[PDB]
């Protein structure tokens, strides 16, 4: 099966501090909308439910689920 | 940054039929416990319905597939 390259190595940093994801400081974190924001650049929306800076969309008020796809990709407990 | 080759597979075909995402036939659309299932899967646990995931017993309350979120990092990755 083929694979995008250049989209793979996007989906794995935040797309806002640009940093990658990890399992505990940048969690990937999915808003209701489907977009993936970490949770550090999650909790700046925390001060107030959250709007998506993607598509205008807002999650309610963490609860939210991971991007399990992004946290299994990354996964290196071998 | 690193990544798992076989954790990269697994996620690039759906969980129960064993097939490879696509972008509109097995279109892997997102359950609301964060678990990722394609178009096909979802229309049978559908047709039984909301929908139970097989993997966690939680439930997505829906009467369509147009309400579930597509996963977006799927589709991205097998653009
Ligand atoms: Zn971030
Ligand atoms: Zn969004
Ligand atoms: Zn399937
Ligand atoms: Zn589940």
């Amino acid at each position: 099966s083929h694979l995008n390259l250049d989209a793979l190595r996007e989906v794995l940093e935040c797309p806002i501090c640009m940093e990658s994801f990890t399992e505990e400081q940048l969690r990937p974190k999915l808003l209701h909308c489907g977009h993936t924001i970490c949770r550090q650049c999650l909790e700046k929306l925390l001060a107030s439910g959250v709007r998506c800076p993607f598509c205008s969309k807002i999650t309610r008020i963490t609860q939210l689920t991971d991007n399990l796809t992004v946290l299994k990709i990354i996964d290196t407990a071998g």
